[PDB]
């Protein structure tokens, strides 16, 4: 008896999958207006139906319809049926970023700033309202529309989000020593998208697996003359100052928005 | 459609009053007003109390038979315990190790409950330990404040196992979640008081006691232990161990032989 999607919006073309996640391009009957319709899988134990929780599409769907931002997609409806939660979400056209910037002749350190300031943008937003994304990534950062003078860049994937924040005689030392995760990580993901932006090169990436999180975990990388010989030293500096080992020693969002590097933009 | 009686106890943010239908306990817990606000108890966490609570059955644990709600408090309906906390109940009693073990069993048997659910109830201690009536041959133990106990993550929640780990920072990649081994640190701190009377990492000062639980900085004074067995004190050594990995899992602790022997 509850509202069925397909009542309401004819499905189309897939635009995307994850392991329990298909989204398709979808019309509205009412109106003619184009969205793309998240399918998540939902868990059945009972069924032996692997899925995605009760608790974890909870914490998605909960976080989206707080998200109203320019920058990030938004959330315009939501079915459920036995099997699937649908999620009626903005529209993005203009695919990867990343994809777009590869096409182009030319790519400046100016040009690049600029879609830079609009990721800042966007997750400064989230920050604010003490979201952490914690899957910051290229294949999350879309355009709009990539068929204009200055594409807008919209972040996907709630995924893995999530919102942050007696006698102590009988604690265990791992709650004494206990630092949980949060914002810092979106910003240490914001010094690798920026050092990948600017350069074309991931700084962790080893030849395989094991190396790169190797890398990371000593955080070892290198400005390479090859890639950064002519990048500004307020890039590199903007850069070293989100990626460090310790969280509570990165840039926070609001000072990269700061950052004389980001000034200048 | 209950009738409230005298308060029984409080916490930071939780009052409990005795209230009768058939008696019960009113556990009244203040709703943080605005989700910004330092002050109350944000939804989820109720509701991750509760959801703890509907799944739990077992004699040594307290049960949940009605939940009600306002724009200021969330009251649960929860079995009432009159026996009072354990601890003083044995005060007012000297008590053997054998008398000692027969209690601390009860303990391991709701714990080991709690662990086979996944659940580490992460706020242990003898204030937390009740007896539903103390005026019988064999009084029951039940835990009680499952405030700030949890499911045990996946692994995979801060973490996209699908895709590439090279955006992800260290602090994620280096991740180790807290578990229900801390359950059986604190069973170890427990045991230790349960059979000397003394906190074993207890300092001046709260950040003191922090400081000795971290370095592990304890030992058994034979002013307060020279009574207690070999084997006592190997349960308490094999609870009491830093690296959450090498510590007793609550299957080992009650194959252990000083709980395993058979008493009277
Ligand atoms: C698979 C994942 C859940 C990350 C996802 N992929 C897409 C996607 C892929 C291609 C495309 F043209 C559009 C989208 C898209 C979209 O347009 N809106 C919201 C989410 C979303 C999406 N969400
Ligand atoms: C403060 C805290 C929430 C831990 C709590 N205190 C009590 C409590 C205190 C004295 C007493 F006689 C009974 C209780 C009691 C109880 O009887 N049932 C459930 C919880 C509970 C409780 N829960
Ligand atoms: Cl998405
Ligand atoms: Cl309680």
């Amino acid at each position: 008896f509850q509202s069925m999607v397909e009542d309401h919006y004819e499905m189309g073309e897939e635009l995307g999958s994850g392991q329990f996640a298909i989204v398709r391009k979808c019309r509205q009957k009412g109106t003619g207006k184009e969205y793309a319709a998240k399918f998540i899988k939902k868990r059945r134990l009972s069924s032996s139906r692997r899925g995605v929780s009760r608790e974890e599409i909870e914490r998605e769907v909960n976080i989206l319809r707080e998200i109203r931002h320019p920058n990030i997609i938004t959330l315009h409806d939501i079915f459920e049926n036995k099997t699937d939660v649908v999620l009626i979400l903005e529209l993005v056209s203009g695919g990867e970023l990343f994809d777009f910037l590869a096409e182009k002749e030319s790519l400046t350190e100016d040009e690049a700033t600029q879609f830079l300031k609009q990721i800042l943008d966007g997750v400064h937003y989230l920050h604010s309202k003490r979201i952490a994304h914690f899957d910051l990534k290229p294949e999350n950062i879309m355009l709009l529309d990539k068929n204009v003078p200055n594409p807008r860049i919209k972040l996907i994937d709630f995924g893995i989000a999530h919102k942050i924040e007696g006698t102590p005689e009988f604690v265990a030392p791992e709650i004494v020593n206990y630092e949980p995760l949060g914002l810092e990580a979106d910003m240490w993901s914001i010094g690798v998208i920026t050092y990948i932006l600017l350069s074309g090169a991931s700084p962790f990436l080893g030849e395989t697996k094991q190396e790169t999180l190797t890398n990371i975990s000593a955080v070892n990388y290198d400005f390479d003359e090859e890639y950064f010989s002519n990048t500004s030293e307020l890039a590199k500096d903007f850069i070293r100052r989100l990626l460090v080992k310790d969280p509570k020693r990165r840039m926070t969002i609001a000072q990269s928005l700061e950052h004389s590097w980001i000034k200048a933009i």
